């Protein structure tokens, strides 16, 4: 018994931040979209840019629309404070624009989400910032990597494009003995199946246009930290540095996939596995890795910091560039697109599609396989997807 | 060749296109799906047109961004999720450590900010001169020189830059010309045609209209464009506008020229009225014969614009009581709204300052800044007078 038991994730999901009472009893929260607002006394105003009062002002600064949406995110991840920005990219390149300056060092993980890649060796990288490659799941290795000037560690878990994952609270545990910040980029997993900052992380970004959204008619991103940092990046990373303000309209879309976001993460889920000890059993597949599986190269990691295994799947096909080309074009019910994290079941084959620019040779050493396909399982009735694949594989044989 | 207002409701959509759609669809999308992979293939290299993902391109977007293109006289749009936005892409995109950005005297805030605190944190040097006295901007050039960057008018005394004189001293050095032309629009000033290689927009004031986005656009060649989307936008801010917010904006732009015509005409019934006042020391308004910089400010803009600042006798104490009995202008930061708003720098943005720190950046205390908004101007007028009333 007793008041201060935490409210269940989903009840969190729907109410946290927001009480009907407060807004002339409308259930739903109704959408500040306001470019600004007005002051009744200009003592009021002085209070606003001064720090003495709650309120507000600029909604690329601060909107109570966002607001619920942030300490709502906040809520779900276990952190103190949250922002919500334009896009994943406006939450890592926010993030990282306002931790950083020349002669600092990062160290990420050993693969990235293609513009995130792009950001750091092409964008903050030719700004005189430092970057290093490491195997996060290498302990000893980050460890040895660290320097006096190392300060910020950055990486996915789940990483793109293979899912490799790293142990977050031993991260943590080097970065609290040598001082850098730790930032999880969670896009994959969501708050409801793993939670960075519980295991140590300083902050988490999101690309919230997957999973959370989950319908894909949004593009949005967050940050959830402590309230100094998260404070920091507002002030800076966003306010000056990018402007990827989140549309009111769009953040108001990204709560109300946020209200079902358990119920469609344990389907995603329970599709996938399905899925996947298919495909494990079939004649054409030569490789398959997904989470849930015993033959997953970090099966014991991810079983011990994923509640669930997740909704991708990456698999290899026999056949080469070839056999994907035809197993793709095959495809009824999964779409040819690449993002993840939709209502709608995604299948890309990087070799002839984003990577396909390259030859034969090119796509190694950067991970990725002439038969690798990537699946972003949706929501539809499992039987469909199993025919879908079934009848796609035949065609690639 | 269609007219200013023809344009800015039809060019660049076809009803017969879209199923007949008089409005156009809204394509609240965040991906695009290929119906092969050989379609797919041939986008991610970028030599068949069509759609990946609303990040790189979307055709609400799309849409809003040849429109505005059309609207500045330029070749391609750029449309972003705020006015910092814009500036933001286009900068980073355009400038490493040991380059050179020249800057006009005073900025919008925030553009400070990032340039002082942001960028110039990252050995990118900046050095701020007068754009209108193109003689001490040709002894500011220097090899590092890679762009210059103003607004005109510029905040908060309305100072003017000498677009073409500018461009000329530009080209001689090859330095790309930025100007941020939020204040007058492309129907009051166009400045490509004046020789400005970029133009940069917070549409969140009088492009939209109405106080409801954020937004912000950028307009030049093909060539720069591009990388200010492929670099700027998709990799060093991720400033992505919604495709709502997009049609909104649109939707605000089939009455720039009607709201601006009315918020210049309603200005300058108050330029005039505020100009003969003995509360007021000194007026910043294009549009007065007073206006030291009147004859490039009637060579640069078809109209004085919407905007006011004026300075009050009785300094920050004026100011202070000014800007609180105003009941029909509200206040609050921002402009090019419906609503007619004021601010009082020295009592708000900029207070926690003293007095002298203030006269740093050219704030007065006792300046006031006006947005005149859509309001019949006699309730405007009888608000602005027992306010003056008030301030003594
Ligand atoms: C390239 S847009 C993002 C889509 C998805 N996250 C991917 O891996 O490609
Ligand atoms: C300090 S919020 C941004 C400033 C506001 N847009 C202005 O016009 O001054």
């Amino acid at each position: 018994h007793g008041s201060n038991k935490l409210p269940g994730f989903a009840t969190r999901a729907i109410h946290h931040g927001y009480d009907p009472q407060d807004h002339g009893g409308a259930l739903v929260p109704p959408v500040y979209q306001t470019a600004t607002f007005t002051f009744p006394t200009v003592e009021y105003g002085a209070a606003c840019f001064a720090g003495e009062q709650a309120g507000h002002f600029y909604s690329r600064i601060s909107n109570p629309t966002l607001n619920l949406l942030e300490a709502r995110m906040a809520s779900l991840e276990g952190g103190e404070a949250g922002l919500a920005l334009a896009s994943g990219m406006g939450a890592i390149t926010s993030t990282l624009w306002t931790l950083l300056r020349p002669g600092d060092e990062v160290l990420l993980g050993n693969t990235l989400y293609g513009h995130t890649f792009a950001f750091l060796h092409h964008g903050i990288g030719e700004f005189g910032v430092k970057l290093r490659h490491v195997d996060m799941a290498d302990l000893q290795a980050l460890e040895a990597a660290m320097t006096p000037a190392t300060r910020v560690i950055y990486f996915e878990s789940p990483a793109n494009p293979n899912m490799h994952m790293a142990d977050i609270a031993g991260v943590a545990k080097i970065a609290r003995k040598h001082g850098a910040t730790v930032v999880v980029d969670n896009t994959y997993c969501t708050p409801y199946l793993q939670r960075p900052l519980e295991l140590g992380a300083d902050l988490v970004v999101h690309s919230a246009t997957k999973y959370l959204s989950g319908h894909g008619d949004i593009t949005a991103g967050i940050v959830v930290g402590s309230q100094a940092l998260v404070d920091r990046i507002r002030l800076q990373g966003l306010k000056d540095m990018t402007g990827a303000v989140l549309s009111p309209h769009d953040a108001a879309l990204l709560m109300r996939g946020i209200k079902t976001l358990n119920l469609r993460m344990d389907r995603h889920c329970a599709n996938a596995q399905v899925l996947a000890e298919f495909l494990a059993r079939q004649p054409q597949v030569e490789l398959i890795h997904y989470p849930g599986l015993a033959s997953f190269p970090q099966y014991t990691l991810a079983r011990q910091q994923m509640s669930q295994p997740g909704g991708m799947i990456a698999f290899e096909l026999k056949g080469g560039i070839g056999a994907g080309r035809r197993f793709m074009n095959a495809l009824q019910l999964f779409s040819r697109a690449v993002s993840l994290g939709d209502a709608e079941s995604l299948a890309q084959h990087p070799a002839s599609m984003t990577h396909s620019s390259y030859t034969p040779e090119e796509r190694a050493h950067y991970g990725i396989s002439e038969g690798l396909v990537r699946l972003s399982v949706g929501l539809e009735d499992i039987d469909d997807l199993l025919a879908d694949v079934q009848q796609a594989l035949k065609a690639s044989a």
